[PDB]
């Protein structure tokens, strides 16, 4: 017999309450606008499936950000698309403001608000302990915000969020891997940046959630706090796990495979071996043990585990004690 299956702990039928539409975005219809409204004034950045551009809208003189697709099935372009229309106005994400093609190439473009500057990877290695926990805190906003709304992002990783760092703003981009989470469906694996993939993906059980983003995030604050990025520096798909087991262990890996009923792929058999679960003080040294707390540690740990139904939801790490702080901020300013 195969795979034991799951089911998400928390939001698992919200799809199902919604009229079909939300969620059966093959049906949607895009309507299509014509690019030479907008002229690009410079890159911006690149990527496996997309160019970015800063450009004007000509009719209002106002800044966008243009990110014009590499060549994907017409389904992904409807998914990404109907998601964006799904969360927009929602906490700390992206708003797309139109869908294009260019009249001659007809290639499809989205345009998106101007946001105003650095991706989360130039900076996240020189932040304060309370800018970790405040950006963390901002970050948990938007993943707790599109899991209740049925979606999973399944690219969380630091190039993908956004900091205006003069304005304290924080937004979750690049919505081309997500996608609308369905009690019992087997998804695809080959998701995610290698160093951010979670267990799940890496012995490929498919029966995946919400608690996906989770391990991301928790891959995020321990390159943070103990500034190794990335923490978990696979060689390929294989070694990253080797690397995961290194920290977590054997034996809890060992126990998520035997739950789960998991078939482990043989170039598994020789590379795992047999390591203890390290406890978190020997990643702690004199350049990083200021970002590094009891609180800090606690939030981690609960966040990297194997068995995605053991990571704490977004709602649960918002309430850690480790945004204790931030929250009473946060009320104050109102
Ligand atoms: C890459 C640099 C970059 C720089 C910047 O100042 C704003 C940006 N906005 C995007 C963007 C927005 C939505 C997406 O879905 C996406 F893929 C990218 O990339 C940006």
């Amino acid at each position: 017999s195969g795979p034991v299956p799951s089911r998400a702990r928390v939001y698992t039928d919200v799809n199902t309450h919604r009229p079909r539409e939300y969620w059966d975005y093959e049906s949607h219809v895009v309507e299509w606008g014509n690019q030479d409204d907008y002229q690009l004034v410079r890159k911006l950045g690149r990527g496996k499936y997309s160019e970015v551009f800063e450009a004007i809208n000509i009719t209002n003189n106002e800044k966008v950000v243009v990110k014009i697709l590499k060549p994907v099935k017409k389904k992904k372009i409807k998914r990404e698309i109907k998601i964006l229309e799904n969360l927009r106005g929602g906490p700390n994400i992206i708003t797309l403001a139109d869908i294009v093609k260019d009249p001659v190439s007809r290639t499809p473009a989205l345009v998106f608000e101007h946001v105003n500057n650095t991706d989360f990877k130039q900076l996240y290695q020189t932040l304060t302990d309370y800018d970790i926990r405040f950006y963390m805190y901002e970050i948990l906003k938007a993943l707790d915000y599109c899991h209740s709304m049925g979606i999973m992002h399944r690219d969380v990783k630091p190039h993908n969020v956004m900091i205006d760092h003069e304005h304290r703003k924080l937004r979750l981009i690049d919505w081309g891997l997500a996608e609308f989470y369905h009690p019992g469906q087997e998804y695809n694996v080959r998701v995610a940046s290698r160093y951010f993939k979670g267990p799940e993906l890496l012995v490929d059980y498919q029966m995946y959630d919400y608690s996906l983003d989770m391990w991301s995030l928790g891959c995020m604050l321990a390159s943070m706090i103990f500034r190794k990025e990335p923490f978990f520096h696979g060689h390929d798909n294989y070694d990253q796990l080797v690397r995961i087991a290194k920290v977590l262990g054997t034996e809890d890996l060992y126990d998520y495979i035997d739950k789960y009923n998991i078939e482990l792929d043989p170039r598994f058999n020789d590379i795992l071996g047999r390591h203890s679960r390290k406890r978190w003080e020997r990643f702690v040294h004199s350049e990083n043990q200021h970002l590094v707390s009891p609180e800090a540690l606690d939030f981690l740990d609960k966040l990297l585990r194997y068995d995605h139904q053991s990571r704490l939801t977004a709602r649960e790490a918002m309430e850690h004690p480790y945004f204790y702080t931030v929250v009473k901020d946060q009320a104050r300013m109102g």
